[PDB]
């Protein structure tokens, strides 16, 4: 089907050839054990020769340390090939779901992302290697159990194998009639139950009219007709099994009649009869599972096209080559309009925001629709629909993504801490550029030295999740340390309030005020303290920035900033 | 069985004795079939007599027929006791759920009541007779197969049963450790999979901070740790089966070795070893099915408590002391307060109404605040909590229910139509009292003659559900005809249908106006035609009838009735 997965398996085909030689020896050692019946019953138990029962108990345990040795050697060769072709796909999906647009991670799939590198990535090899075990184990067992019969007695094997189709079709033909008769009877049984349901519905009219005795006499006739149509469903399903058993045993009677009295037979002496009959019973288990080979090779290959749809998908649009090093200017918006992918209602209308040099602007308002969206466009997590965002006399589309992302610092509340020491989370992906010496200065000027001191090991504690764990204020201060160390010229202070509690508010305010030196920042406003002190106060209300006036003029006005004071107080 | 249920089965106990003799002959016809192997292998094929296998083809189809005749004669004679003790109890549930109060049918149960007399009533016999064809079939097959195994070489049988407990406990002991070890490994897997999950959450930080190569070399180091851990829970689960199969062949080797000694090598031969070994593997399915003989006799005797709960619940509170022929008087409510069972909010506060002789009252309120539950109290579907309802200077509680309900007719649109022809559906439960002459005049005066005379058969056509499916305008007409024939003195004109249509509103209004000759009636009002004609207008305002005045006084005042006119326009 989708055999573009074979090049992933090709580097390791040395556990599919050792599990194709140590699994034929697992099946060829089951059709040799079953051949021990012929000596046992001919020259063993039946005869007075005791010598056959003294070497055989050794080879009964001399053939099941070879069914165990070759059942484990063939499991440290498919668990090693179905583990290195799942690993090399698990780590190829986690290089494609780490660069594509955050639109996919937004809400297209949130918790099923792991299910495609933990569950659907192991099922592409736990159901495609279970369809090679079954087609190569139980395709040499089927050949050994067919060579035994034709070696020991072909005369009886031919007649035995000719009657198997005739028995099977007869059983199916006699089963079909009784199944459809049972269905026809259950239809009438359902009809009578419906009549009883309509009988029970009129209690409120039974009571008032006084038909309690006339209504129970009419359930003496719907109940007598529920047992006569109920005992005709057990008198039609209990007559099926005896007849199919009789049909099956007519074949056995014919085989026994033909196996001795004709002179063509009677080359059999008590051991060729039992092996030939006992192997055909052993031919059914390696025939029920062989049919389901393609029922598993296709169930474990839809989960390959799923991962080849997640893989080979549109990666992030890294358009442009222009390189910017420092935002010595203004990150301006001009007439831009953007709508979230997957929806039609415009979340952002025409907006003209100017972020001046050496100043800060505050996206004021608790609207909840217009504050975070403008923040998201600067870093180009979501690309714009139409218009222009200007940066240093250019456009963000023209600039390289790697050269734009490294200029914006999100000092947010919900910030991620990676599973490393409390120093590389302050210098993530810049450990070579920044030496530890800068890291003490960053922690000191971020006022995080106190929490650094009260630690089990110092500036080396595993700090992310599955580790020490922190509170909100400490994560805020770590993010502030990151931003201060990186010296990013653009900041987006999310500033979720969370708590205004004393001795944490002081620390975060001091760290933030030290951060915002000459840096030009757009602050998402949730705390009035920064709204009071801002160069420009811009209200966002369903994407129409109309109350754009500064703090003083808009405070004098009764506009949305005055109304902000009203709802805050 | 359960001592409550036994006396229902006791009369019909000559179907479990006929089915207890034709079921031991089903099991004794299988332990007679694994005894032809001895004549076959010793005196048949091996000895080449050529006389034992011309007779055996007839006995292999002379036992299967007797295995079928004793499988149908034993499946019909239990379907006759499992379908007659379900029929004699299905109609005892539908003799208790036709007298007990209305409170049981409304929201204390639903159409699932037919899942008590169709499904849960058959599971008391389909799981208690299925637990007697398992203690008798597979409790005489185990006694038949233990007499073969001991008649044929008792010396080998003791050795073969002594090693069954030992092999079983050894397999269990070697299966416990390799299951709990795999549990430990799967517990360890959770740490690595959670760490893998914790990498996909920092996407918004991974992109902006620039590290996509630092987090892909840390999924080159978490993928291996879930490969080596994935190859250690397959190397621990694939080593369990080879060892238990080795324990299961240190017994076969020991059996074959013990067979070599002089004591056990004088009576074993070619046959008398195939029936001593092949009867054991036929002794597992009976022993396996036996374990589930009390797990089915408590799943089919738990139904016999939920249905008995219905069977021995509380019936109606028929305090029948006074008997009245005709209510030639007034039906008064005085200080009546009633609350619905199963709820605490009083649905009915104090009420003071009097239904005058030769007059009618109209419960005109569209608020839906329990105007219908003032009608239910009259017929005593729901019993009063406190106060006094009077019918002819007495209380309804003293009156016999069969004598109280004989004086009320519910002329509604949702009337039930029983499955009998139209003639008895106009004289339901009183057909012996009323001859065809009275029913003809009742149909004439109800203006219902056209509907029935247009119809195919005439006045004896099957009229109820699953019949001809009359319409609501004909259902209410049939109810009018029924009430006219019964000539009851009090009616409750529900009048739920306020729809106006030519030949329907005119006809139904004419029939109702003919019905209300003297016939002191309380009309639930949805149509203004009766309201403007109403002698006394009373409005439901929650539980208090504040506006207890005539039509004119309520008309001139805004009140609530003229407010209901304002709603109407």
């Amino acid at each position: 089907t989708f055999r573009r997965l074979w090049p992933t398996i090709a580097p390791f085909k040395a556990g599919l050839i050792v599990a194709g030689v140590a699994l034929i020896l697992n099946a060829a050692s089951d059709t040799f054990m079953l051949s021990l019946l012929k000596p046992l019953l001919d020259d063993g138990f039946g005869k007075t020769d005791r010598s056959v029962l003294v070497w055989m108990p050794l080879v009964v345990i001399g053939l099941m340390i070879l069914r165990g040795i070759t059942s484990y050697v063939s499991s440290y060769c498919i668990s090693w090939v179905s583990g290195k072709v799942v690993m090399t796909m698990r780590r190829r999906l986690f290089g494609h779901m780490m660069g594509m647009p955050v639109s996919f991670f937004d809400k297209q799939s949130t918790g099923t992302l792991l299910s495609r590198i933990t569950y659907d990535s192991e099922q592409v090899a736990s159901s495609s290697s279970g369809a090679l075990i079954t087609v190569v184990r139980e395709g040499a067992s089927i050949i050994g159990l067919f060579i035994m019969m034709f070696y020991y007695s072909w005369q009886l094997s031919i007649i035995l194998i000719v009657l198997a189709p005739i028995v099977s079709i007869a059983i199916r033909v006699v089963s079909k009639r009784f199944r459809n008769i049972s269905k026809n009877m259950q239809n009438t049984m359902g009809q009578v139950t419906t009549s009883a349901e309509q009988m029970l519905k009129g209690h409120k009219e039974v009571l008032i009219f006084g038909g309690q005795e006339v209504e129970t006499k009419r359930f003496d006739k719907v109940s007598n007709r529920m047992r006569l149509q109920g005992m005709k469903m057990v008198s039609a399903s209990s007559i099926s099994d005896p007849i199919i058993q009789l049909i099956a045993s007519l074949a056995l009677a014919f085989v026994l009649y033909a196996a001795s009295f004709p002179s063509v037979m009677d080359s059999l002496t008590a051991g060729t009869i039992t092996v030939v009959f006992s192997s055909m019973i052993a031919l059914m288990r390696p025939l029920k599972s062989l049919t389901n080979v393609n029922a598993q090779f296709q169930r474990g290959m839809a989960a390959c096209q799923t991962l080849f749809t997640i893989l080979d998908s549109e990666q992030e649009k890294d358009e442009g080559k222009r390189v910017i090093e420092r935002a010595t200017g203004d990150v301006e918006f001009r007439n831009v309009t953007f709508t979230y992918p997957g929806r039609d209602v415009p979340a952002l209308r025409n907006i003209n925001l100017k972020i001046p040099a050496g100043k800060t602007v505050a996206l004021v308002g608790r609207s909840g629709s217009g504050k975070s969206t403008i923040a998201s466009l600067i870093t180009r997590f979501y690309d714009i629909d139409e218009g222009e965002i200007l940066m240093d006399g250019h456009d963000l589309r023209e600039y390289t993504l790697a050269s734009l992302r490294n200029q914006v610092a999100l000092v947010s509340q919900n910030v991620h801490l990676f599973n490393d020491t409390v120093a590389n989370n302050i210098a993530y992906a810049r450990t070579e550029q920044y030496s530890r010496e800068q890291i003490e200065e960053a922690a000191r000027m971020a006022y995080a030295m106190d929490f650094i001191n009260k630690m089990d090991n110092g500036l080396d504690t595993v700090i992310g999740e599955n580790g020490v764990l922190l509170s909100g204020g400490q994560r805020q201060r770590i993010a502030i340390a990151r931003a201060l160390l990186r010296d990013s010229p653009i900041l987006i202070l999310d500033e979720a309030t969370s708590a205004l509690d004393t001795e944490s508010e002081r620390a975060i305010q001091a760290a933030l005020d030290e951060l915002q030196k000459n840096r030009t920042s757009l602050v998402i406003a949730h705390r009035l303290s920064t709204i009071e002190k801002a160069d420009e106060i811009v209200v966002v209300e369903d994407g129409v920035i109309v109350e754009r006036g500064t703090h003083n003029d808009l405070l004098e006005h009764r506009g949305v900033y005055a109304q902000l004071h009203k709802m805050q107080f």
